[PDB]
């Protein structure tokens, strides 16, 4: 797996920072938000080329192991051998998540935790920075 | 406890960038670094006003869960309720600390691990940004 932080705090309007470099053969990147590993309000899965998908970005909820009803984006701000900035913050009802070139799409928030606790990074994104609002 | 990340895998000579908030009414905080919380090559503690220390640095290890002997500089350049910047870095013989304005603290490498890949915050001190170089 990829770098992993918990007791993060981040609480509703708070904004989250991760800058990464995309690797130049990249087939697929996460972005896990939530509460621990079984419980993510955000999983975020820009494939390149993975699980029979290009150039998609999807996104799901994970609730007490489960996954919940997928979503995907038609637009994809991602170019492999580049570096990528993601900005999260959230609400009761939306997930915001605001991408380099200046898109921003919501995704529902299902789970409703007093805050985002948990995050981990995997895939072909090479995690250089985070930071907090 | 603060934050808290894994899976670092900071490796030799690779340099470690975190800012945090030092509390108003700070009387300790701590950054822990190494393998996981039994193995540490580095406790790094400012003390304000703990443990019958003012203004005193505290840094130890930890191996297999058991504390090593203490070492403690008499320079101490942090202030409660203000803003620190620390870089980590590491190699074969020392940790080395690196403070912007040109403090530098060097605590002996006991347990010479391949990498830090486990970094904890506790105590008064709230990061806000960190990098990997
Ligand atoms: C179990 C499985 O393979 N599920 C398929 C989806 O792939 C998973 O999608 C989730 C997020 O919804 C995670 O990304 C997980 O890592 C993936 O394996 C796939 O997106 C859809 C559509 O083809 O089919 C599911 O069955
Ligand atoms: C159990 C205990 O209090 N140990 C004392 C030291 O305090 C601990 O020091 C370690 C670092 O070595 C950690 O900072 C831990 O949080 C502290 O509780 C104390 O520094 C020394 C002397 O002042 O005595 C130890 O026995």
């Amino acid at each position: 797996c990829g770098l992993v932080a918990s007791n993060l705090n981040l609480k509703p309007g708070e904004c989250l920072r991760v800058r990464g470099e995309v690797a130049p053969d990249a087939k697929s990147f996460v972005l896990n938000l939530g509460k621990d590993s079984n419980n993510l309000c955000l999983h975020f899965n820009p494939r390149f080329n993975a699980h029979g998908d290009a150039n998609t970005i999807v996104c799901n909820s994970k609730d007490g192991g489960a996954w919940g009803t997928e979503q995907r984006e038609a637009v994809f701000p991602f170019q492999p051998g580049s570096v990528a900035e993601v900005c999260i913050t959230f609400d009761q009802a939306n997930l915001t998540v605001k991408l380099p070139d200046g898109y921003e799409f919501k995704f529902p928030n299902r789970l409703n935790l007093e805050a985002i606790n948990y995050m981990a990074a995997d895939g072909d994104f090479k995690i250089k920075c985070v930071a907090f609002d």
